[PDB]
C-alpha cells in the first residue's frame, strides 16, 4: 500500500522537520558564538566564557624551520599515532589503538601506554637512541604556559584518565617517557590537532591561517591579532588561538536549538553538560543521535513495523560510518538494507528511505550548525583585519568532514551564504595532526 507507505513518510517528515534550521536561526548562532569568542578573548570574561579561545603561543613568524628529523605524537581519538617526518617526507609512521582501559583509567596507565607506543616505533625503525625533538598533537583543552607547557582543562570526547586535568601534559607525557626510560625525547611543541592542521596546511598554502577539524569532535583555531589575546603579553603580529569551540552551548546558548535526542545523547555521554555545540556535529555523537530518531521513528509506528532489534536498541550501536554509508547509497537501498539487515532488522524499502532521511537530517544540521561556527571565526577576522573582502584558507581534518558524502558540501555552501565578503578556500589536509606537530617542533626549533 503506497498510500499508507506516503503517509508514513509524511509523518516522518514531520518529525524530521524539528532538526530544520533558517539561515537566520544560523545567523542568530553564529553571532552568539562569536559573542563568545569575543568574550573568550578578553581578561575581563574568560572565566566565565564557554567558547575558551585559547592562546595557544603559535605565532606568525618569519619563514623557515628547523631541517631534519622530528617525531611527532598525537593524541585525542581512540588511535595514537606516532610519525617520523624528515624535514619534507613522512618517512614513517605507526598507529596504536589505545585500550579501554588507559583512556578511563589514570592518566599513568594512559601515558605509560604512549611511552610504550614510542618505544615500539623506535624500535620498527631503529631509532631508539637517537634524542629526538617531539612535538605532541594532544587534541584537547588546554590552557598553555608556552608552546611546550599547558594545563589540561579537562578532557573530552569520552577520555577520562584521573590525574590528568590540571596538570601540565607535557611534563605527563615526560614522566612516563622517563619512568619506561628506554628512550630520551626533547618536547618542543604541543598543539591542539586544529593548530596541527593549521600549521601543516599552512606549510603549502601560507593563506591558511584557520584549521577545523570535524571528526570525533568538532573545534576550530585561527589566527587571532595579538592585541586582541589579553591574556598573552604583546601586540604585535598574530598567535593562533585555540577556540575550543564545541562548550559553545554550555552556558545555554544553544538551549532553543537543543531537541531531544541531543539532551538524551548529552545524558548519556562521559561528559554530560559539557561540549554541547560539538554534541551536535562530532562523529563521537552522530551516529547516536540518529539511532536516537530512529528509535522515536519506530515507537510512532513509522518505522520497523514498530520493533526495535536488540542491536538497534544498544548504545553507539548505529556508527557514524553508517550514517555516511547511508547517504552514499546509490538509490538501490542496497548499502542502506545492508546496514540495517546487520543491526538485526528487517527492513522495507520505506523504512530504509526513513533511514536515509534520519540520517540526513541529522548531517545536515551538523554541517550547518559547524558553518554558524566557521563563518563567525571568519567574520571575526575578516572584521579584526583590514579588508574590505577577506581571502583566506581553512584547513581541515576529521572523517566526518572528509568521509561523510554530503556534510562538506552543505557545510560550504552554508559557510559561504554566511560569508560574503571572504573568500574561502579549503583544503583537506593530510596527515595534518601528525605532520603539523613536526613542523611547528622544527621551527620552535629555530
Ligand atoms: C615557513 S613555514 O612553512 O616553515 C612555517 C612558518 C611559520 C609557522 C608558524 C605557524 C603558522 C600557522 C599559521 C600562521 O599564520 C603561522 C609557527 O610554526 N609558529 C610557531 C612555532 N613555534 C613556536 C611559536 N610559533 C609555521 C610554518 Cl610550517
Ligand atoms: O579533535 C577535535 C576536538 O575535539 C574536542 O572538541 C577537543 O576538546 C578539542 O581540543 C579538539 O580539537
Amino acid at each position: 500500500n503506497l498510500y499508507f507507505q506516503g503517509m508514513k513518510k509524511e509523518k516522518v517528515e514531520q518529525i524530521l522537520a524539528e532538526f530544520q534550521l533558517q539561515e537566520e536561526d544560523l545567523k542568530k548562532v553564529m553571532r552568539r558564538m562569536q559573542k563568545e569568542m569575543d568574550r573568550g578573548l578578553r581578561l575581563e570574561t574568560h572565566e566565565e566564557a564557554s567558547v575558551k579561545m585559547l592562546p595557544t603561543y603559535v605565532r606568525s613568524t618569519p619563514e623557515g624551520s628547523e631541517v631534519g628529523d622530528f617525531l611527532s605524537l598525537d593524541l585525542g581519538g581512540t588511535n595514537f599515532r606516532v610519525m617520523l617526518v624528515k624535514v619534507s617526507v613522512k618517512t614513517k609512521h605507526q598507529m596504536y589503538s589505545i585500550p579501554e582501559d588507559a583512556m578511563t583509567g589514570t592518566a599513568e596507565m594512559l601515558f605509560d601506554y604512549i611511552s610504550e607506543c614510542i618505544s615500539d616505533f623506535l624500535d620498527k625503525h631503529q631509532m631508539k637512541h637517537k634524542k629526538l625533538p617531539l612535538g605532541f598533537t594532544f587534541s584537547f583543552p588546554v590552557r598553555h604556559e608556552d608552546i611546550d607547557k599547558g594545563i589540561l582543562l579537562n578532557w573530552t570526547k569520552g577520555f577520562k584518565a584521573s590525574g590528568a586535568e590540571g596538570n601540565n601534559v607535557v611534563g605527563l607525557l615526560r614522566d612516563a617517557i622517563k619512568r619506561r626510560g628506554d628512550f630520551e625525547m626533547d618536547v618542543v611543541a604541543m598543539v591542539n590537532d586544529t593548530v596541527a592542521t593549521m600549521i601543516s596546511c599552512y606549510y603549502e598554502d601560507h593563506q591558511c591561517e584557520v584549521g577545523m577539524i570535524v571528526g570525533t569532535g568538532c573545534n576550530a583555531c585561527y589566527m587571532e591579532e595579538m592585541q586582541n589575546v589579553e591574556l598573552v603579553e604583546g601586540d604585535e603580529g598574530r598567535m593562533c588561538v585555540n577556540t575550543e569551540w564545541g562548550a559553545f552551548g554550555d552556558s545555554g546558548e544553544l538551549d532553543e536549538f537543543l531537541l531531544e535526542y541531543d539532551r538524551l545523547v548529552d545524558e548519556s555521554s562521559a561528559n554530560p553538560g559539557q561540549q554541547l555545540y560539538e554534541k551536535l556535529i562530532g562523529g563521537k555523537y552522530m551516529g547516536e543521535l540518529v539511532r536516537l530518531v530512529l528509535l522515536r521513528l519506530v515507537d510512532e509506528n513509522l518505522l520497523f513495523h514498530g520493533e526495535a532489534s536488540e542491536q538497534l536498541r544498544t548504545r553507539g550501536a548505529f556508527e557514524t560510518r553508517f550514517v555516511s554509508q547511508v547517504e552514499s547509497d546509490t538509490g538501490d537501498r542496497k548499502q542502506i538494507y545492508n546496514i540495517l539487515s546487520t543491526l538485526g532488522l528487517r527492513p522495507s524499502t520505506t523504512d530504509c528511505d526513513i533511514v536515509r532521511r534520519a540520517c540526513e537530517s541529522v548531517s545536515t544540521r551538523a554541517a550547518h550548525m559547524c558553518s554558524a561556527g566557521l563563518a563567525g571565526v571568519i567574520n571575526r577576522m575578516r572584521e579584526s583585519r583590514s579588508e574590505d573582502v577577506m581571502r583566506i584558507t581553512v584547513g581541515v581534518d576529521g572523517s566526518v568532514y572528509k568521509l561523510h558524502p554530503s556534510f562538506k558540501e552543505r557545510f560550504h555552501a552554508s559557510v559561504r551564504r554566511l560569508t560574503p565578503s571572504c573568500e574561502i578556500t579549503f583544503i583537506e589536509s593530510e596527515e595534518g595532526s601528525g605532520r603539523g606537530a613536526a613542523l611547528v617542533s622544527a621551527v620552535a626549533c629555530k
